[PDB]
């Protein structure tokens, strides 16, 4: 699963981390490397799925999502791959894996006020067989963001 | 707070987070808007803030961290924006913000693994004042991935 | 959903608060506004349903009620807003709604004695399909009541 | 603490929920007493503490406060009496009791938005002696509501 | 349901539990009332229900019972009244009753040893319908005992 | 720590719960052993603690109490023992011991009302170094009845 | 249950905790008694099962396994035996037993790696009919091994 | 920290787990591996610490522990790692561990009876700086041994 790294991919990987759309030519000056390896680094931090792709990073609040929340699911055992599958496919949800402890899958999801909030988990989720329990944590402030996939609905 | 959207805005918006590095050339093409008013409107979505910046996402199990985490911290309800501002200064901390519910305090981090994690939670976190407890669920598979901030350390 | 208000609104709202039954005339000499106005704007609040009704609030403990309740109920996902439907029947429900976090339904309950508690619970809420669990916390003391429905049974 | 109540004050208590601005000759016609006896009964029922008053029932939701939210509140056995006392004196708090189970207070608060919720938890109560934790469950929908007391800040 | 009581039926049952097989004789020289009105309230308080009965108070560790545990019950809330019914049955079951909060039922138990605890809570009661979840704890030390029903296996 | 006990002992103690006032007479009629070794052996039971004394099992609900309730504490580890003890010498207490589990203390209290409840918790309870935390599960129903003490406030 | 052992017994014992593979020479001299007595107090501690086996005690984050955990399990009380037998035929789990408490099944598992880990959780146990739910807590750091049975899958 | 195995170091583990006193002479014959290669396989893996030791592994039932235990205990974050110091220095516990999850220290305890199980808890563990909490599951049966240190008290 990981992919062989060096210096120079890290120090390409930080810089595109300050600004997902620095030219190679920004980063060759700034590194002391060829623009033609920095761009052929990128092709295969890409082709390899380090590099997932490039995203502009939203203020949802600012973007008039009021309701940035993590919810906690606890599913049906034999379930918790098929609720994953079909939680993936709705838009308001940001981040979703499987994790250990007392809840079974953890999310994100970025909603436009609570009654949209509501009718996610209670329209939308709650439809999914295997989903037991739902519990939702909302975000009053964020001092660091992750990554909102927004206006998708 | 909310900034004032309209549909070219949010279709620019779409487009930004299909791919963050599409030029404005390609932009204009596919929502029929001149790249001129596309270049002027993004400039106004970053320096009002709904577009915080680009940035490279990152697949952290490709990077080499083997632990994705998220944390449930419990805090004294007196020093919860100090405990947050502290936490804040942590490279391994990607999401970070007070929610409601049962924990006063929600983190993702990533890390290169366990040991690196107890590390992290033992000998940094537990230095803050005002932490009265940590819980970690890591997870185990991703299906929707955020963001991680990484080889910054 | 917000009906517009102005400082004249809220100066009324604040007077209606402090006396349910005061008259627009009193009301008028104490905000130095026509008595005119005060009932027209009283009947838009009403229109609006800014003000659901005026009602007489009633102590419980006062009226021969040993047991104000808060109960919180934990029910299938798929089955929340037919549980609620259900409960806002019983009279013996004063405050009702659908909650975020570890529980999925919020509710207060005013009975005679702890023998009618359990009937409640146990003869009436329990036939309600989908309620898995309820847990119970009596009031020991009030210091500030809300609204309790009485004598409705 | 029981008042001894019969069956025409029962009757009075009942259309005085049903509109708390019912004048007694409506009262009077309708359960078939006279104006005076209903008025002598209003007087007593009030001067014994039955009818804490009359209020205005508002709709939070339409009067533009958007978080109603119930909080549970873990406190040092030692000091639960003061911080009720504490708690009381805010106008966000409108219903505030002492119960059995896992939270030792009880409580409802109506706050315009998340931002003014946190700032009432973390800025407000946090500063109370004697609270070691709350936990708020934000209402997403009412079916029945109590009491809010509202424009009170 | 409450019988009335007197200063005289008070100071009897104060008696009466220091010594349950303490004569009228003796009762009647301590609270210089007449053997015979001491007589007659004690088959009062029995004919009434206040003495459900008098039992000789076994020390179940001396009587090589090394296991007293509490056992909180979760059960199907429209099965609640039917699981206590069928636990009741028991012999093992010393002390039995429906309560408010996370748990509905609540027992105290006496058995030999561990291997008959399992036995108990495995192949007896988790055989009655209804009964979804049970949590044990055990006494490590008692310093005030309670009632222990023992040798009726 | 065990007693050793034989075939009669475990039949005397069978009567002696049934009847704990009945005559040794009685017991030797109906297990077919002497009067004199009846007594004898009885004698012998309470000498080593197996009988801890003879009581009236008293029905709290119709003597006037209305509050049977369960109370786990959470205390200071190195305070549990000290707790107990400080804990056994109110007359409300009638069952006391340490446990294992997510409480280290569970008692069962007798009590007139809810306001002597949370009088006895927060006034006299809660002054005890060493408590953390109480909860209390209140009794709708009792179908098995322990031991309570009575009228000893 | 309980095997009779003495002194010596508990002598051999200690030094074949020391040392699995001590000859009986060793332990004759060390505690001097004489070989032959030494063999066949370890032939008896074997035959009666007081000594289960000799094993090799692994070092399972040396032999490559990253993830030692322990699962705890919540199983329908009726089915707690069945899941037992079941769970106890995987190489993965090194400790299985029932137990007091919130949960009902408490385990030892050793696996290569995160992903593995969910695969035995989601793949695997999952698929035992009476499993409603498992908490994993995974090892940071070991201060005090057990046992590993390791390479058996 | 791995140490490199192969296909030979593997099966000479699996015989080893199988009897931890097999001669290298018997695992010789059934691998087809020289006597001589063996040897110096296991002495590898010995001064490599992937064979900590051997030991016998005593069932503690038949030895006359009664009780097998697991800990969970929680701690003061920034003391976690001096408590699992001390703690690894008592003989009653078996395994010792820092662990994800809702308590911060895992552990499993083998003693003679309930009495020393409390007398471990309260006077012992209790008395160590940090430690706020314990939650003790005691097994009551055993389907897959561990490893238990016995008779070293
Ligand atoms: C893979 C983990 C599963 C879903 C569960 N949360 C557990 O901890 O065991
Ligand atoms: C602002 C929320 C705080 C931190 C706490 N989690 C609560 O629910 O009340
Ligand atoms: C709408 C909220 C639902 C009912 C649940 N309490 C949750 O937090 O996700
Ligand atoms: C009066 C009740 C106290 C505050 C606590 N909640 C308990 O249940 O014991
Ligand atoms: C009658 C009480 C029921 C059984 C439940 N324990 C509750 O608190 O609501
Ligand atoms: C003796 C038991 C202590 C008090 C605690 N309840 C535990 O389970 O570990
Ligand atoms: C035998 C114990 C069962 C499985 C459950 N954990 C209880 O505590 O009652
Ligand atoms: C290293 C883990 C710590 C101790 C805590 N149990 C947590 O989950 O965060």
């Amino acid at each position: 699963r990981k992919v062989e790294l060096d210096e120079i991919d890290r120090a390409i990987l930080r810089l595109l981390q300050e600004d997902g759309r620095m030219s190679y030519s920004e980063i060759s000056r700034r590194i002391n490397v060829p623009e033609s390896t920095v761009r052929a680094r990128v092709n295969r931090l890409v082709k390899e799925g380090v590099i997932r792709k490039f995203a502009a990073l939203i203020n949802p609040f600012k973007a008039g999502y009021e309701i940035v929340a993590f919810i906690a699911v606890d599913a049906e055992p034999a379930k918790v791959k098929q609720v994953v599958e079909e939680l993936a496919k709705f838009p308001e949800v940001d981040v979703l894996g499987i994790v250990t402890g007392a809840h079974d899958i953890f999310m994100q999801v970025t909603v436009k006020d609570l009654q949209e909030l509501e009718r996610f988990i209670l329209e939308k989720m709650a439809k999914i067989d295997g989903i037991k329990s739902t519990e939702t944590s909302i975000l009053t402030s964020v001092k660091k963001w992750g990554y909102a996939r927004v206006f998708h609905h």
